[PDB]
């Protein structure tokens, strides 16, 4: 009769969240808009006010990736969770799809579909370096893929992929493009319809500064014909596009339940996704590239080395060789200790070679690139000098 | 320089989040004190201080669950990505399931599992009851299953499934059992250890009143050492047990990058858990039978007739027969239009069949059993002749 596992002890204390400056590559810190609005009540998730806040959140996503995909909506998951539900629809046991690795992202969606039972092609950049459409086109024609899956903005070396002609150069050859944009989402120009891209995800937490945990995903009618053309159901009910399409309204049937949406997420990532939209993607687009310039200026004066290739820039994660010398988790410690300033290593191939500062969100501007410029430069200096 | 797609006039609008009061199955209201919280400054996923989040989550469900398990976590997904997180790991093709099914609930782990390789076998409750140990025992022996899948408190039809004795008959026969505690966790008495249970999971916004979206999720020694002997990867890499266990701090290797958990449902559930562990299982579960039987005494002296037999009811959610002549969506609509009360209709076999009246949480009250009785019979009468 016992309860052998006692109320935890640990749980009486206050929980604690320090307020800090996200200067890592995300989460980016919160518009106090998008924090007040999580304090709402909760919602039904088939109650005709959340089935409104989706549909407005589907506008606003249909603005910022610039598309009139029907098949446009918001998956319950982080980031991840658009790679794996893009290659979760699209590939069945055997398909041969193309990944063009331009960091770890490359190494991530590999993971993901050799899970899912696909037949993994990869073709892998220069180092620093985006893909040409040389080396794309030359892959495509040597693996003959049913999908090709590109990384926009990889956070990982801080390189933003070049995209004009190769949905075109895709569509040539019975080939879907899928592309990760969830750090270059308004870093970037991004035109999802008019690059001819098949489908599309990008993160809540990043550029938007809305909580982690819910990711906007976008499907062309391409790619809603190969789902159609499937012989066997998807592998998780979970990331369906067609039921979840179906909850999220996209293609003329009933709503039904799919599963209960967090309305707390919707919340933020409504007012996060009204405020990018209120500022607008040539604006947004602008402030980033503007502010990054503004830190390549301050870190190359200062002495530091640039990781991307200068052609090959993403605006959003700047990748930074670690001087010879410096602990660069001792000089991440000093940071976060004397400041409550993020600053990020690397990530997969660059692993310990690279510091990561982020420029997303609130954090994009001119005060927040000084300080984190400050607050590096002291960091670095105060570890083996 | 051409954005064919235009800032949404939508969005121009505020957000509108009426409070309700949900007396359906769930969400059930938030306290105020995880809405308070759910405003708190976003942390960076791998912080110190979010791990800490993490670890005092793990403890608190430690106590709601009554196990020592070390890969007990949580899942970044609604209560279905418990479903499919605990048929994932412990599934590979061709694998022997019996789905034992009280509602529902059994159709959509049937699906999930059929949809993952597995080869399904299913034993059916008769109508408004739960499995007898006889009948599952009897199902065990038909099917020779290796992992064996119950609902603890199916939602669709208000069923509460007896469970003591039947893990160790699993483990008698080679089989792992699964129980899904969404609904019924808090509700009604749950002893995972104690009766051999090897894989749970709950919902946030049942019983716990946290934002929907993240998932507690438990494995037993015995379902480690099934996933240790796969000689397959998990088809997804987000629910693979083995790291989202090592981000989780569960398996004594180093935390790394798994995926960027959401810093504001974390908040949410861990105040939520915090407030049910002070309570403590004893005082919580007794509260919710006490104000079920509250709740069953108003309806049978109404006139209502309850759907569940008696020796089988869930506490959490009640099903009711939608008497002769009555619309129940229209009801429904008479009680959120005068009342902004949610009364709910049924679920799969139940759908048009019922009401459900939830009682979950800060739900689970004299007052609210009283609120909820007066404006369903009210509701009802208005629709009636």
């Amino acid at each position: 009769m016992e309860y052998k596992v006692t109320p935890p002890a640990v749980l009486r204390e206050p929980l604690v969240t320090p307020n800090k400056l996200l200067m890592g590559p995300g989460p980016s810190n919160a518009p106090q808009r998008v924090l007040d609005a999580m304090s709402r009540p909760i919602l039904g998730h088939l109650h005709p006010e959340t089935l409104k806040i989706m549909d407005d959140i589907k506008e606003g996503v249909r603005y910022l990736f610039q598309t009139n995909n029907i098949a446009t909506f918001c998956l319950s998951a982080s980031g991840h969770g658009g790679m794996e539900a893009t290659l979760c629809n699209l590939l069945e046991d055997g398909d041969v799809i193309l990944i063009g690795h331009t960091g770890h992202w490359g190494d991530r969606s590999a993971d993901m579909a050799t899970r899912y039972g696909a037949d993994v092609r990869v073709v892998k950049s220069k180092v620093g370096q985006s893909l040409s459409l040389d080396e794309i086109r030359d892959a495509l024609l040597i693996h003959k893929p049913s999908v090709l899956f590109l990384t926009q903005g990889d956070s990982s070396t801080g390189v933003l992929q070049g995209l004009e002609g190769v949905g075109a150069l895709c569509h040539q050859h019975n080939c879907l493009l899928i592309v990760d944009t969830v750090a270059s989402l308004g870093g970037a120009p991004m035109f999802m319809d008019r690059w001819e891209i098949d489908a599309m995800y990008t993160g809540s937490q990043k550029v938007l500064g809305a909580p982690p945990g819910i990711t906007p995903v976008s499907f062309s009618h391409r790619a809603v014909e190969r789902y159609k053309r499937r012989n066997t159901k998807v592998k998780v009910y979970y990331w369906d596009m067609s039921l979840v399409g179906d909850y999220w309204g996209c293609f003329g049937r009933p709503r039904i339940y799919h599963h209960t949406i967090s309305s707390t997420l919707l919340y933020g990532l409504r007012e996060a996704i009204a405020m990018a939209c209120e500022e607008g993607l040539p604006a947004l687009i602008a402030r980033h590239e503007d502010c990054a310039k503004r830190l390549y200026r301050g870190l190359q004066d200062a002495g530091f080395e640039l990781y991307a290739d200068p052609k090959d820039r993403l605006s959003t994660v700047t990748t930074i060789k670690v001087p010879q010398g410096v602990d660069w988790l001792k000089a991440a410690q000093y940071a976060m200790k004397t400041y409550l300033v993020e600053i990020s290593g690397g990530l997969g191939p660059t692993a310990g070679q690279v510091f990561r500062i982020g420029l997303m969100g609130q954090n994009a501007t001119t005060e927040r690139v000084d300080r984190v410029l400050q607050v590096f430069q002291e960091a670095v200096a105060a570890v083996k000098p």
